């Protein structure tokens, strides 16, 4: 228990080692990095939270990620809170997204993926799941991540808000649904376009952002970049997400087969080239969308956009 | 003789101010079972979708069956009205042949369905009590989101899926249409779908027979979504017999809502406080803001095929309006 302790101490760090505290931490990476984020971003007395009252949610929130995944589980969860952490103290920000705000984007990244099956939004309208004909095929699982995630608030002790104003808890709710509906991929590109669209038009001292439609932007595409931040880690890192995300695409890709479908993008084990995948996906979705970040908070985050583009070219040469 | 009465009312079926409450006391509280029977017979759908009519009679009396029969206007009277009034805008000659067979039947499908299950209070209520299905649905057209999803899992109760002879891409077309249709009456998307209406009548092309000329899904769809939304907010272009029946259920609904903000403590809503109410001025609101902006745009797009329509809207505006003074 002292070595978990020494792991935190990275938590402002682009790079923790998340699988180590999740071993070390007995698989709880989910409440000790958030508990540790809150301490340091000074949230649980600037909100008035009880301690107990945020470990008895954490818990709750991390129990009901799904430990048979293997990509979208309690660690990718506590992995895109870690990394939104960080994102929110880039320079070309600085103490200029309100204290509510940061709270909010924190907590959507906690509950961005919760309860999540290990398939698509595709896969569950496809095979006319329960998920889909409850949300209407539009944003299947990011509606029910953010249903579980602010249903879980009323359990015994789990209401880590109870101390917030109506008017806080209200504005908090919209701008979580909002970022957290945001994480839809169906949604990504228009996402981008918007990112671009504030990058040539911005205004600086440092980033002025002046209207929430703006800033809420600037959150949205914040979180969507920690939740696609793998290639940008250590190379260490990356190639075990690499491993776990293509551990659950065969296995639904297996499911398609069998049930008769057209198999998804990267899913077929016997036709799958990993790495290829992983170039064409840095190429085509990670870089542009991080070049266009590190565009929008240039010069920052060159250490985080020169990691990807370094694992770019090592994934490159593993191709023969 | 109860049925011969009933038969009689149902050969309206393709007139606008369908005596639609002396219908649904003639069917035994079953006003959309038997017009959507009615119209589904009428347009042959039945036989172009291969619809085994018990499996049509079972799927309409459960939907009518989640209705509730005891909120004042969303309602199976409600909803039947809707089914109806789209039955016939989609009837008018500016879009004879423009729409397929399975667009017809989406339009009138997602009428049916458009309100089932409402419990009688607003989005915003819900939102603001922090209710069970504004949670399920992140305070995003939450009610239209539950019609759609009652609306849909009803067909898989037993013989209940009339769409069970549609193929796999006609089924697919058809809930994608619906879904769109539905979440369309949403009043929070009432601006946008009218001023993107506006903009399609300012644009509009014609083809050689006279008709709407719509070539692509996102303005064929628009045109299915404003003409469900007319629909839903036709009472006041309806004869005034008809209007001011819609005009106290609608009143009778909002006080209630009233009654349990008040007791909350919460922010009454408008038009929702009996104790400081004005139902004459807020018909003449209702209509001068909403109700003619939307139909005045919509005949428009039809012209002059609605200017009946038109006229009775206006003339029951200037009704109103005299019972102020
Ligand atoms: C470590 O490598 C991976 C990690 C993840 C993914 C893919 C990876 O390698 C190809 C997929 C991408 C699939 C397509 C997709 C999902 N969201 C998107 C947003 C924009 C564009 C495409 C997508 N993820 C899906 O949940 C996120 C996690
Ligand atoms: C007979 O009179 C009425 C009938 C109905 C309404 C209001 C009436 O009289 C004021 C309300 C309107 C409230 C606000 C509203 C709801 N949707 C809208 C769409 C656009 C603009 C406002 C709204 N309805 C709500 O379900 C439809 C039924
Ligand atoms: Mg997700
Ligand atoms: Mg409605
Ligand atoms: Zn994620
Ligand atoms: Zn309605």
């Amino acid at each position: 228990e002292d070595v978990l302790a020494k792991e935190l101490e990275d938590v402002n760090k682009w790079g923790l080692h998340v699988f180590r505290i999740a071993e070390l931490s007995g698989n709880r990476p989910l409440t000790v990095i958030m508990h540790t984020i809150f301490q340091e971003r000074d949230l649980l007395k600037t909100f008035k939270i009880p301690v107990d009252t945020l470990i008895t949610y954490l818990m709750t929130l991390e129990d009901h990620y799904h430990a048979d995944v293997a990509y979208h589980n309690n660690i990718h969860a506590a992995d895109v809170v870690q990394s939104t952490h960080v994102l929110l103290s880039t320079p070309a920000l600085e103490a200029v997204f309100t204290d509510l705000e940061i709270l909010a984007a924190i907590f959507a990244s906690a509950i961005h993926d919760v309860d999540h099956p290990g398939v698509s939004n595709q896969f569950l309208i496809n095979t006319n799941s329960e998920l889909a004909l409850m949300y209407n095929d539009s944003s299947v699982l990011e509606n029910h991540h953010l249903a579980v995630g602010f249903k879980l608030l009323q359990e015994e002790n789990c209401d880590i808000f109870q101390n917030l104003t109506k008017k806080q808890r209200q504005s908090l709710r919209k701008m979580v649904i909002d970022i957290v509906l945001a994480t839809d991929m169906s949604k990504h590109m228009n996402l981008l376009a918007d990112l671009k669209t504030m990058v040539e038009t911005k205004k600086v001292t440092v980033l002025l952002l002046d209207n929430y439609s703006d800033r809420i932007q600037v959150l949205q595409n914040m979180v969507h970049c920690a939740d696609l931040s793998n290639p940008t880690k250590p190379l260490q890192l990356y190639r075990q997400w690499t491993d776990r995300i293509m551990e659950e695409f065969f296995r639904q890709g297996d499911r398609e087969r069998e049930r008769g479908m057209e198999i998804s993008p990267m899913c077929d084990k016997h036709n799958a080239s990993v790495e290829k995948s992983q170039v064409g996906f840095i190429d085509y979705i990670v870089h542009p969308l991080w070049e266009t970040w590190a565009d929008l908070v240039h010069p920052d985050a060159q250490d985080i956009l020169d990691t990807l583009e370094d694992n770019r070219e090592w994934y490159q040469s593993t191709i023969p």
